[PDB]
């Protein structure tokens, strides 16, 4: 591929000297100084110059496209030369001379997103970032750490400069690298000392431009580029580094640009993993440890020992994938500073990869909790958080209805589990209806005397539970709330009913008619592949086995999932907590092949 370049005005009065950068098309201006007694002209040049005439004799028409290209870089100032002869009907040929110096200036980065640095002449448009498997544009990682060995540069992105210039070339020219003032505080560029040093920063905050010290001849030099900021409401995520060839041969007059070239980087966004992604490591923080260590063993997963205050995502580039931990206080780590109840990672779930009326979301979609309309007594997730998730684009957030809950988190009535059929997964929704249907079937058999809350200090019987008309209307209202979100999830994730499974769950209203788990919230389980760690419901025991555990096994076990009910899954801080996170394998799908 070849891009446009410079215009050269030739004149028969004085000879003309010019630089040409291999890879650019140079047009020629012949008429602006052509003699008046002349009607035609001819072209003759050095074997290294390629001439091209559009629209070997040619007339002096103003609209003739004369263009030159260079076969190879010069060895001396003025290697290749071009000679314009102007002749006429009775005029001896009048020559105009042009001394050209060819020079290679290739600024290469991993434009093709293949993990190999390719030159800008291998892409049509280098000054543009295009999504998708056919697009162009390199990728940067954010520095997430609160002399430089090779180990520090393994995260950074390579950018090379290849020059091939006459020996004396940078006596009269200089090359400068620069970043736009507005993007400078979001990047940092290191110059490879060949291996770099902590004081080799050429570009970065408070330093937008830098004069390269390049010697004549054939020379290649390496740069390492890290990014300093994720995409955000005020940062779309693009950083364009440009290199400019300046002409400094006149000492009195300012520098003159003869050439620019640029590469465009996109900062890789922060990406979250749905419960369908295979687990790599379980972090936990007391007899429930044995139940989760068994789980971890059976699912062939690692278990380290020591919550909803942090979330473990990743950032990905063709050369590296690093997992980044986000923490909202109240390798790779990032924090946030101010505070509403819905500003918790507990209010942040991720669908599995999905396709919605044509549009494909191969990294899933982020679900977060919200009110249904803004009221004086309504909570919402802080705007700055909503926007930051939207700014990473690749997991197009979806606004659900969770304000009806006392704490307000979607993960209280929502969860996904892997499945071996249909779209490969299943939606789990808490369901008061499914619980009431089960408890009535148990009363229809004479077991209404069975007691819930068995194993704990006060219990209750199925008879008194099933007949409480105050509680029935509570769960009828809750059932409406969850149903709203159900029609929303069917629309934005494009689900059929056959993709949704109702886990029986009872609720109770508390302060301000806000909802809360009646018994331990079993939809909020611990998904580790085909092995589920479910909160022990302590339901009524019929035939020595909990009848609630019986239902959930009858629902999940046919998917191939191994149900293990954990006794002390949640802990009360005289607030409700669970001490478990899960790092999961990042998506095999490369986020840059998406088209948001
Ligand atoms: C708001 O109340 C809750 C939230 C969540 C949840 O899913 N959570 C936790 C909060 C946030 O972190 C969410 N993101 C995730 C789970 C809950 N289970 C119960 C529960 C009910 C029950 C009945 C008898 C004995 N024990 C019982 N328990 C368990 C015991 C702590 C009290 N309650 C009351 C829960
Ligand atoms: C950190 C963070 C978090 C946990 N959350 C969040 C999201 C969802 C929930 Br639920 C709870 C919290 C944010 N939301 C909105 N802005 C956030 N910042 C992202 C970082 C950005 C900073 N300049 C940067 O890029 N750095 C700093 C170190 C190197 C890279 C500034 C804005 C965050």
């Amino acid at each position: 591929f070849m891009a446009q370049g410079t215009l050269i005005r030739v004149t028969p009065e004085q000879p003309t000297h010019a630089v040409c950068v291999l890879g650019t098309l140079t047009q020629l201006d012949i008429c602006s100084s052509a003699p008046e007694d002349c009607t035609s002209f001819s072209i003759n040049a050095s074997p290294g110059v390629v001439v091209d005439i559009a629209h070997s004799t040619w007339p002096l028409d103003p609209g003739v496209e004369v263009t030159l290209t260079m076969k190879a870089a010069s060895g001396s100032t003025g290697d290749q030369k071009v000679q314009i002869s102007y002749y006429g009907p009775k005029t001896p040929p009048v020559k105009a001379l042009l001394y050209l110096t060819a020079v290679e200036i290739s600024l290469c980065a991993d434009i093709t997103r293949t993990g190999k640095v390719k030159p800008t002449r291998a892409v049509k448009d280098q000054r543009t970032w295009t999504w998708g498997p056919c697009g162009q544009g390199a990728i940067l990682l954010v520095n997430c750490d609160r002399v430089l060995d090779s180990e520090d540069l393994q995260d950074m992105s390579l950018m090379t400069l290849s020059t091939k210039t006459p020996k004396d070339f940078f006596t009269n020219h200089t090359l400068v690298l620069h970043v736009a003032r507005s993007e400078m505080d979001k990047v940092r560029v290191f110059q490879a000392t060949r291996l770099s040093s902590k004081c080799s920063v050429v570009l970065g905050p408070k330093w937008p431009s830098h004069y390269l010290m390049v010697p004549g001849g054939k020379h290649n030099m390496d740069f390492y580029v890290e990014a300093l900021a994720f995409p955000d409401t005020d940062f779309p995520g693009l950083i364009t580094l440009t290199i400019s060839l300046l002409d400094t041969s006149n000492l009195e007059l300012p520098e003159a640009v003869v050439f620019q070239d640029s590469v465009v980087f996109r900062v890789a966004p922060w990406i979250m993993t749905p419960n369908t992604q295979p687990p790599q490591e379980v972090y936990a923080c007391e007899d429930f440890l044995k139940s989760v260590t068994t789980l971890a063993m059976k699912a062939k997963c690692k278990l380290t020992i020591c919550q909803d205050e942090m979330e473990i995502g990743y950032i990905q580039a063709p050369h590296k994938t690093l997992p980044v931990v986000f923490d909202s206080p109240r390798f790779g780590y990032v924090t946030r500073g101010p505070i509403s109840g819905l500003d918790s990672f507990g209010n942040l779930e991720v669908s599995p990869p999905v396709t919605v009326r044509g549009k494909e979301y191969p990294l899933g979609r982020i679900l977060f909790g919200d009110s249904c309309y803004p009221s004086n007594d309504s909570r919402q997730m802080h705007q700055a958080l909503q926007d930051f998730l939207s700014a990473q684009q690749v997991q197009a957030p979806v606004k659900l209805y969770s304000d009806w809950l006392s704490v307000g988190h979607v993960d209280e009535f929502l969860s996904f589990v892997p499945a071996p059929d249909r779209k490969g997964f299943r939606l789990l929704l808490a369901s008061p209806r499914s619980c009431y249907k089960l408890f009535q079937e148990q009363q229809n058999e004479g077991h209404g005397e069975a007691l819930l809350f068995e194993g704990i200090k006060k219990q209750q019987k199925i008879k008194n539970i099933l007949s409480n008309k105050t509680l029935r209307e509570h769960n009828s209202f809750v059932e409406r709330c969850i149903d709203w979100n159900r029609e929303l999830l069917k629309r934005e994730l494009g689900l059929a009913e056959s993709d949704i499974i109702d886990i029986p769950q009872l609720f109770k209203l508390k302060e301000f008619s806000k909802a809360e788990a009646f018994f331990p919230n079993m939809v909020n389980m611990l998904v580790l592949g085909k092995h589920l760690g479910i909160p022990k419901p302590f339901g009524p025991v019929i035939n020595g086995r909990c009848c609630l555990e019986e239902k959930v096994c009858s629902l999940l076990e046919p998917l191939g999932l191994q149900c293990t009910f954990i006794n002390d899954f949640f802990t009360y801080h005289i607030e409700v907590h669970c001490g478990t996170n899960v790092r999961r394998k990042p998506f095999s799908f490369k986020w840059w092949n998406m088209v948001p």
